[PDB]
């Protein structure tokens, strides 16, 4: 079950960025974002994921203030975690 503050499918920014809480149900291949082959991309290896926010599989994303994403998710702003 998603937390009460999970990013949901009807969130305008989630629609615009094609977020899904399950990267296997995402369009990461189509987007071909740079940094890793697309099948390897998900929130856990994204620069915007905030490991000190949330709990368990539900963590922060800088782009979704006040919400939680799933570490196994993806959106089109995926960027390699470089630091
Ligand atoms: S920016 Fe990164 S951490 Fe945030 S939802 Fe998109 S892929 Fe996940």
């Amino acid at each position: 079950a998603a937390p009460a503050n999970a990013v949901t499918a009807d969130d305008p920014t989630a629609i615009a960025l094609k977020y899904n809480q399950d990267a296997t149900k995402s369009e990461r291949v189509a987007a071909a974002r740079p940094g890793l082959p697309p099948e390897e991309q998900h929130c856990a290896n994204c620069q915007f994921m905030q490991a000190n926010v949330g709990e368990g599989d539900w963590k922060g994303c800088q782009l979704f203030p006040g919400k939680l994403i799933n570490v196994n998710g993806w959106c089109a702003s995926w960027t390699l975690k470089a630091g």
